[PDB]
């Protein structure tokens, strides 16, 4: 069972000089049998077309597909999990982020349409850096002329990595106070205590000049959004997460100030995240928290969700990373059933429990079965 596209199907010969010629390329990763795949084949049709009188310039925009049945050595080259998978490529670079969002034409036109607008916002003073959000971070590239090799290494960097980090730029007269050095550019970390880091390479190579963008762009603990949870999940580590108010940013230093301290023998093991408690209402409920509690740490290891004492404790050398060796050690659901393990200088005697410990909260983020082909179990 076949359905007809006059979208290019990738093989073992065409995929590479395809992937690698197109400025931007989305290409659909499916199964024949995949009644998710099946659905979303005239949808992404229509949308190519749409998008084709839009973007018609020889090598802008290119959609494709690619047979992971057919194809099993593509599939498994692209780390393709779950069909149907839409991946967005950069002149053969693949995107971290697919598209999740609705499977609808005007959906997956806008994505396109999102992806292929400026991200650079163009300071116009010096003093706007002044007022810049630190809640963020922000990357500033400081030009003599846009029209430079430099700027076209900056806004390729900027294009890939844009939904991680702001990126400014600042032109001519403006930035020229910033540039005895010449061009020169500048990552500002949030808050007010954090000093400018400087890039030192040579800004018209691509490779190194991403390599130091992106290594700012990545915080050691990453929010947990509704955007990004399904990616969250798929790397596969269950979650040790700081709920906590948005506004309340003293709690969050504090996470990730101990989470680097005492965490770093973990880093492949468990996925530090902190949430907006209020935006996440609903897992805090499976622990029969409210955004009173917080700020709240727990752990949620897809099966179930364990509480953190109290926050304070956090200050107290190592009790998190105890915590998190007690998740693998199978001490946490112990607890629950029968109490904190008595010790000779630390037991009256709690009553036992024998249903089981909170169900996963996080685990209704993760792929779906309601609609993707599921590979991994
Ligand atoms: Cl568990």
């Amino acid at each position: 069972s076949h359905m007809a596209s006059e979208i290019t199907s990738l093989d073992t010969e065409n995929i590479d000089e395809i992937l690698n010629n197109a400025d931007v390329a989305l290409v659909n990763f499916y199964a024949d049998w995949c009644r998710f795949s099946q659905m979303l084949h005239p949808i992404f049709e229509e949308a190519s077309d749409v998008i084709k009188e839009e973007f018609p310039n020889e090598n802008q925009v290119v959609f494709a597909r690619v047979d992971c049945d057919q194809h099993s050595d593509i599939a498994q080259r692209y780390r393709i999990s779950k069909y149907p998978t839409l991946k967005l490529f950069r002149n053969g670079m693949m995107m971290k982020r697919e598209y999740r969002g609705q499977r609808s034409v005007k959906a997956l036109a806008d994505y396109i349409r999102q992806q292929k607008s400026d991200p650079i916002q163009e300071i116009r003073d010096l003093a706007e850096i002044t007022t810049l959000d630190r809640s963020k971070r922000n990357i500033i590239g400081y030009f003599e002329q846009k029209d430079s090799d430099n700027y076209r290494v900056f806004e390729r960097v900027a294009n890939i990595l844009h939904d991680d980090c702001a990126f400014l730029s600042a032109f001519g007269d403006v930035s020229k106070p910033e540039r005895y050095s010449g061009d020169n550019i500048i990552y500002k970390p949030p808050g007010h205590s954090a000093p400018d880091m400087v890039y030192l390479g040579a800004m018209t190579n691509f490779d190194v000049t991403y390599n130091w963008i992106q290594d700012k762009c990545v915080p050691l603990v990453r929010e947990i959004t509704f955007e990004n949870g399904e990616e969250l999940t798929e790397e596969g580590l269950p979650f040790l997460i700081l709920f906590h108010m948005k506004e309340d940013t003293e709690s969050l230093e504090i996470f990730q100030n101990e989470v680097a301290r005492q965490l770093i023998s973990e880093k492949g093991t468990i996925n530090f995240l902190h949430a907006d408690c209020d935006k996440f209402r609903h897992p805090l409920l499976h622990i029969q928290k409210t955004p009173a509690d917080c700020p709240v740490i727990a752990i949620d290891s897809f099966r179930h969700m364990y509480v953190f004492g109290d926050f304070k404790d956090v200050l107290i050398p190592g009790k998190l990373k105890q915590f998190v060796f007690d998740l693998h050690s199978g001490k946490l659901h112990r607890e629950f059933h029968h109490g904190p393990d008595p010790t000779d200088t630390a037991p009256e005697q709690a009553q036992d429990v024998a249903s089981s410990p909170p169900e996963s909260s996080f685990q209704k983020l993760a792929p779906s079965e309601y609609r993707y082909t599921l590979l991994r179990d």
